[PDB]
């Protein structure tokens, strides 16, 4: 009977319904366990009140959607991949958490008598880029104390050697530049318990990937968090950032795609990241994790409940392309011990009410977000497969959809092969995209 936008309510009396419509109206998407909500404004934060003085005289007035999602997971010291662009507001997004930390430590803890370093460092593929990185960082670090120094290209070495000699928080270089530097013990990163890496799909377009890998070999490997189920317990995660100084780093990637490369650099440099991905509230192939099995049509069923065996999130939905299939598929799992429906209302109800956990359908109204769709049968066009897939959400959690291709399925292989490789919350499938099939546009 409460009908209010969310934005009528305070904070406390936010529902998961409102969650879900604010992520909806800021199209946030995400994917990682328990996810902190977003921050609804900045008077609504609990950012210190000298941060939210540092803010509010910057004047940066509202939170843009990637600082609303991925402060609130920085501040529990855990690891994004923050899919954005570059004029998303992706730099304060980062740079807020690390000013929390940094001048939320103890006074006797901030001491060290000899120099080692920056907390932070801070990687663009750019010299350009990097100066805008820079001049953001001054602004935001400068009335806190926060000292930063460029280690890039484009500026003389004396100048540059100089200003290394003084001391800093945060570096912000390019990735040739900071190489060197590093060979030559110019620099160490001794107290860094951050890591950014910022455009990383077009570092890899460079061709730095070797230079970016050899970065990371210098970083002291005893602070990285460790690969377990802990690095996204948020209350582990969140005593840990709160530990002050021995902290495990935190490392966050920014990239607009997730070519293979990008995904490499991932699985070294961050331990279980959260996804913060922007956008595309009316192209869910961008947004939805999508995953694809070639098989013949006799592999369908075993295959399904191989999957269904491994446990889902009720409720899913499970498509197919005639109702004939429909009703002998859905008995065959009720057959399985598994509760499903077919396609009305009342249907949806026991959905909704956790009574069924399987719909099963074909592409013929309204329903609930739902953790997995699987495609039993391809679409015949990718328009139908865009609004099947479509049925994870508008936001929030990415969810997964999963299409079992047979050699039928031939003349929708290179638009499904577009769809996945236009979603950067998809791993790209060799499988579909090597085929000599989803080579050229049907007919
Ligand atoms: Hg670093």
């Amino acid at each position: 009977w409460d009908d209010r936008h969310w934005s009528q309510k305070k904070l406390d009396e936010m529902t998961d319904r409102d969650w879900r419509i604010f992520r909806e109206d800021y199209s946030i998407t995400t994917k990682g366990g328990k996810i902190p909500n977003p921050i609804r404004s900045w008077k609504d934060s609990s950012l210190p009140p000298h941060i939210l003085e540092v803010i509010d005289k910057c004047g940066y007035k509202e939170p843009t959607p990637i600082q609303r999602q991925a402060i609130p997971i920085g501040l529990q010291n855990r690891d994004i991949i923050g899919v954005a662009e570059t004029g998303s507001g992706k730099t304060a997004a980062f740079l807020i958490p690390l000013l929390v930390w940094i001048t939320t430590l103890p006074k006797i803890d901030r001491i060290e008598e000899s120099d080692q370093g920056p907390y932070a460092i801070i990687l663009a593929p750019t010299r350009e880029l990097a100066q805008q990185i820079e001049e953001e960082t001054i602004k935001f670090g400068k009335p806190l104390g926060i000292r930063t120094v460029a280690v890039i290209g484009g500026i003389s070495r004396e100048d540059q050697g100089f200003r290394l000699r003084m001391g800093c928080e945060i570096v912000i270089a390019t990735p040739g530049r900071l190489i060197d530097v590093l060979e030559n013990r110019y620099l160490v990163l001794s107290r860094c318990t951050y890591v950014v890496l910022d455009e990383a799909d077009r570092m890899i377009d460079m061709g730095f990937e070797p230079d970016v890998q050899k970065i990371l070999e210098h970083m002291p490997v005893s602070n990285q968090k460790p690969d377990t189920d802990e690095a996204e317990d948020p209350e582990k995660m969140l005593a840990n950032f709160e530990s002050g100084k021995h902290k495990y780093r935190q490392t966050v990637m920014f990239t607009a795609t997730m070519p293979p490369a990008v995904e490499r650099l991932a699985r070294s440099y961050l331990r279980r990241p959260a996804v913060v991905y922007i956008g595309s509230a009316g192209k869910p192939h961008e947004r939805v994790e999508q995953k694809v099995f070639l098989m013949s049509e006799s592999e369908k069923r075993k295959k399904l409940l191989a999957i269904l065996e491994q446990g889902f999130d009720p409720p899913i939905i499970i498509f197919v392309n005639q109702k004939k299939g429909c009703d002998v598929l859905a008995k065959s799992l009720e057959k399985m011990g598994y509760n499903a429906c077919t396609l009305r209302e009342f249907a949806l109800s026991n959905l909704k009410a956790g009574a069924k956990d399987i719909l099963v359908a074909t592409d013929v109204i309204d329903i609930q977000d739902v953790s997995m769709v699987v495609n039993y049968d391809m679409a015949k066009n990718i328009e139908d497969y865009i609004h099947r897939i479509g049925r994870t959400g508008r936001a929030g959690k990415s969810g997964v959809a999963i299409t079992f291709l047979t050699k039928e399925d031939s003349a929708v292989f290179y638009e499904l092969k577009q769809a996945i490789l236009e979603s950067p919350v998809s791993s790209c499938p060799p499988e579909l995209a090597n085929h000599p099939d989803a080579q050229h546009k049907p007919g």
